[PDB]
């Protein structure tokens, strides 16, 4: 049966962006093909130049977006070498048994594995390392990132009619809980192995001391905001794999929005801000009307702009005035 | 076209009651118009005495609710005297485009704007100032409130049948961050500017010092506490523009809710606690039953008894045995 | 009327057990009678031996889970034994008037009291212990269970369609908050009122020390690990009294959830994981496909493998490789 199958090789791409897809499949069901590259390697967070030792998929915080149609195989070839000092492994919440996978990836520095499982259930999820007895410690060093599973004949709205995205964009959410000093200064350690024990106590206050948005504060900023034009109808993915966030689109809207991110459920519409609970991945669609800057973020405005969960859109077009006018501009009384 | 649209001005009143609105809209789209003085002043928050210098919208925390129909526009002047000492602006998540509005109402001591927006989406909205640099210090000193934009036609329930509201009440719920010395003591500033440098230390903690409804423990209750009669039904409108709450009746329910306050989605039904994401507004829809107190609280506990967010109900009218009891009154076994 | 009504009395079993029960009502209205004695006790909850004193319903942390159809009166006989130190009293989220029964309710050591309430909502809803002054010291002591409301015609999917569960389990997640001295050492009292003083500055904290399903960390794994077979229906009832939560089924989903707990409303389907707000009942209906281990969890990973919100489900039955396979296992690249 799967033998009978066809089979397409997939390269993955460096978050925010999104590999190349249908949103209505034009082929039957099909075993798709990733191969991911675990990499732990040491990754400034901030302004200030802290340092951490990330633990990643592909090189990246979060890791690279699969996305795949209902019912189709993802076959994984999971390659932790030898460079490494950790043993990882994968969960995917969009799979069924054997913990998600996690139990069947297990792979020490120089090994490998491949996994094949059946998508049968659409939505965007979450997939993250999870060693027995290290899960919150991988999770939150920046090894997570998500899936995303389209019904065969795209995105519905509420009244089953087609909703069809221009632009999509994958944010992944990171909290992160850096070791401190008496004083209240970060500490730096070699490697991975030297930093566990002040991590776990790090982890226990319940408290992060960064929630970034792509890997580090500012990530989704100047240069790199992301893009879209007046006109443009764009998804956007957002994923937490450990704690709750609330996104929110200042001077937007969540036209459409999932927020547990599953499809055969109706959206819901116009939200100002959704809550997205920790170990979930949701998405929104919008349709910009207005051009400018507008900026994504987490909600708990202090998480967003005292701790580093904000990013930007820079939107291109033309002003509307029935929208938004200023009538009388800022001036002495 | 605007201008030849009818206007109507209309006067704000203190939380927790609200302006004089119709439901169903009797006219057609107008332009209403509203005018808010910012005040920067002290206030104390609790029983021990603590004070603040908080930010407000018209002199009260929450700022006043707008009550608006879908498709009017909201003209809004904005008054910032020379009296305060920090610059102000407005974000309204009804809005669409330059961030909320913050963008285009920047005002200094001593200046003033008018902006205007259309009301597009239906369903109550967060609103607050956002300085750029500043945001969540505004925020979180008590400068937010809310705006409601009705359907055309009013409220309907999951069935698409009218729900009318003999009463309404505006439950704003803020967080505070007072600043402590090293044993624990709240300390006391001369103006605003002064406890900046504190207040950033005490914001990343994210452990608020104090929870409340309507600006102070205690401020809903005893002669303060909010008034209904059984048989009638009642709307509380509820916003938390930077942390999540989760509302609770006690000795009752909420009949029809929207969480997450957008009115094109069908409310749910028969909750007994609901959860606003920080940077929301949401509705609560309950006829009362039987008559006596009721405690309205965030039902994280501890929030609610040890950190204030508690108020009261005092419901008149005959008590209805058939729903509730006591066969055998306590005594000695 | 009520006097005619035929009435069943009904003894409870300890968690994660339910007693026996209808899904579809085989009679019309009764008067189902329960009894629950309070019991103030000694806990031990953790692995190195942390002890505290627990206020409980019978016994257990949580109380026991009460099941009625819509419709029913309840009447509940509630004994506070003169070997208990403090006043009691329950709070029926389920009911309506008189703070859900607790102004009703109130019985010192040596007393009792009968009272009775009309099941009016289906759904699953939060009971707690609520004294004026020390309701959340009550709360966070273990003194809170819940009770499930069914249809009379039992559950339904989103079609309307008939939900049959062969096997019901009930999670009670519980969040502590043990006083601790200058080094991190939790500390040990000889009465509850000893405790009082400590407990409350514990609290503010806002962070709990431990955070348990059925009473303690590790109380539902090993030989105590909730049990089904492939191709089973379990209904997963989930109750978090003062704090919110997210729970996560590792391996597996929620193939219909109500997240907060109210049948009227149609589940939400595929979900990875669900939020349960502070002060709320959930249900997840999930029907086995694969044997092995699952992890029943908190998802905020840190609460669940670091504080103790873990839990399994050990299931029998064949392998499915087509829905998932180990295509290539570990080995050195
Ligand atoms: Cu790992
Ligand atoms: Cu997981
Ligand atoms: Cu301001
Ligand atoms: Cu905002
Ligand atoms: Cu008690
Ligand atoms: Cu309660």
């Amino acid at each position: 049966d799967i033998s009978t199958l066809p089979r397409v090789k997939v390269d993955l791409v460096k978050p925010p962006f999104v590999h190349a897809h249908d949103q209505v499949a034009k082929t039957g069901p099909r075993v798709v093909e990733f191969t991911m590259t675990i990499e732990e390697k040491k990754l400034v967070i901030d302004r200030e130049g802290t340092e951490i030792h990330a633990m990643t998929f592909n090189g990246s915080v979060p890791g690279p977006l699969m996305v795949v149609h209902e019912n189709d195989y993802v076959e994984l070839r999971l390659i932790n070498p030898d460079t490494n000092t950790l043993l990882h492994n994968i969960d995917f919440h969009a799979a069924t048994g054997a913990l998600g996978g996690g139990a069947l990836t297990q792979v020490n520095p120089g090994e490998e594995t491949t996994l094949r499982f059946k998508a049968t259930k659409p939505g965007v999820f979450v997939y993250h390392c999870a060693p027995e007895g290290m899960v919150p410690w991988h999770v939150t060093s920046g090894m997570n990132g998500a899936i995303m599973v389209l019904p065969r004949d795209g995105l519905k709205d509420e009244k089953g009619q087609p909703l069809t995205y221009d632009k999509i964009y994958y944010v992944g959410e990171q909290d992160f809980y850096v070791p401190k000093d008496e004083a209240g200064n970060y500490k730096k350690y070699e490697t991975p192995g030297e930093a566990y024990e002040d991590a776990v106590k790090a982890m226990r206050t319940l408290t992060p001391t960064h929630i970034v948005f792509n890997g580090a504060v500012g990530a989704l900023t100047g240069d790199h905001a992301l893009t879209a034009a007046v006109g443009e109808r764009v998804l956007v993915v957002h994923s937490q794999a450990n704690r709750d966030t609330r996104p929110h689109l200042i001077g937007g809207h969540g036209d459409y929005v999932w927020a547990t991110g599953k499809f055969r459920n109706p959206p819901d519409l116009d939200q100002e801000t959704w809550l997205i609970p920790g170990g979930t991945a949701g998405a929104a669609f919008y349709t910009f009307r207005q051009p400018g800057v507008y900026a994504y973020v987490n909600h708990n405005l202090i998480e967003a702009f005292e701790l580093g969960a904000a990013g930007h859109f820079k939107v291109t077009g033309e002003w509307n005035d029935d929208l938004m006018t200023s009538v009388v501009k800022p001036a002495s009384m």
